């Protein structure tokens, strides 16, 4: 599909069993997801954008469907007011800028 | 163009007369800029990211130059990381979301 940028770019994902609502984000490098509780080993990381820091924990390899779009790979997990689907993951979709 | 996510969507803007490398941000609902001095009357105000709340000035109908096309629009100038190109603007140079 074609995503116009009048409203906010929302799609629904699946995750770890789940469906949610999540930003298609090319600013963001990685893919953060609203705090959950995936099973498996993780890592502690800070991430950092505008007023500073969260801590999260990063999942590797974790598959999530967007727009029906199967992707694999890491997932940043803690208390981001959204869900953010970043380029790691968009690139995995074959999304791209257009203008 | 059209622009792949290897690798982060950055782009030489003008904006007051000066050159700046930017970030194409759809998950951006503004546009925010790192500290600089811009012409003309602004007024304060709060905008949220991931790890918080800032206070930025709000500069109306500013022109810039994205990538070689031209937009007129708010900009927010204040202690962001990055600086990024948010919806406000990405709608005026007619970018879109495609895979
Ligand atoms: C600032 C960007 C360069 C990096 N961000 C990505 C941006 O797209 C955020 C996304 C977002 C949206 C809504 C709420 C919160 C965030 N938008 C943003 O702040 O927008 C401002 C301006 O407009 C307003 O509308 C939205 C909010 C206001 S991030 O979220 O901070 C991030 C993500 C992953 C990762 C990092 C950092 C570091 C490592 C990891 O890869």
């Amino acid at each position: 599909p074609q995503i116009t940028l009048w409203k906010r770019p929302l799609v629904t994902i699946k995750i770890g069993g789940q469906l949610k609502e999540a930003l298609l984000d090319t600013g963001a490098d990685d893919t953060v997801l609203e705090e959950m509780n995936l099973p498996g080993r993780w890592k502690p990381k800070m991430i950092g954008g505008i007023g500073g820091f969260i801590k999260v924990r990063q999942y590797d390899q974790i598959l999530i469907e967007i727009c029906g779009h199967k992707a694999i790979g890491t997932v940043l997990v803690g208390p981001t007011p959204v869900n953010i689907i970043g380029r790691n993951l968009l690139t995995q979709i074959g999304c791209t800028l257009n203008f």
